[PDB]
């Protein structure tokens, strides 16, 4: 699954939950047309890596969010772990998606 | 100075406005760190040409219109003259939008 971060804290706690693994996460937002094109893929490789941890946070609904986190061209993908963050990805490139996951998790 | 859209029917109110004029308009998030760094360029600009019309849409207030443009990164520009788009610029290249600006007014 691709959990739906609520706001600051809730992102705050997923990060944790997370524990020791890769973390993506996904900004977009819903008047995005390359953003509703990569959710599926997103989607779909979510439901086979149980050991990477997926998210996306609505840029309109988390605005502070998207600020802390310099968002700039959509979809942006940040790559984290232990709350740290690892790498970014502007654009919806999937195989450079899949190299940025086979490199960090 | 930069006049904010404040809705679908005020874009064609605004781009009616214009006349023959280039319409450059500034598709941008107040959580867009680029966009806030470029902003006072694009009011120098504005306070200064007098045969360009300079406009800004908020996509977390215009999301229709953001979505209808299909803007994907941010800053985006788009030059408009007698309602027709001429050209398109994303991210906050100043350069770029001079040359487009020179280009097309």
């Amino acid at each position: 699954m691709v959990y739906q971060v609520k706001d600051q804290e809730d992102f705050t706690k997923q990060l944790n939950e997370a524990g020791n693994k890769l973390v993506v996460i996904d900004f977009y937002a819903t008047w995005c047309g390359p953003c509703k094109m990569i959710a599926p893929k997103l989607e779909e490789l979510s439901q086979s890596m149980s050991d990477v941890v997926f998210l996306k946070v609505d840029v309109d609904e988390c605005e502070d969010i998207a600020q802390d986190n310099q968002i700039a061209c959509m979809p942006t993908f940040l790559f984290m772990k232990n709350g740290q963050k690892l790498d970014s990805l502007s654009g919806a490139n999937y195989d450079k998606l899949l190299e940025l996951v086979e490199k960090n998790k």
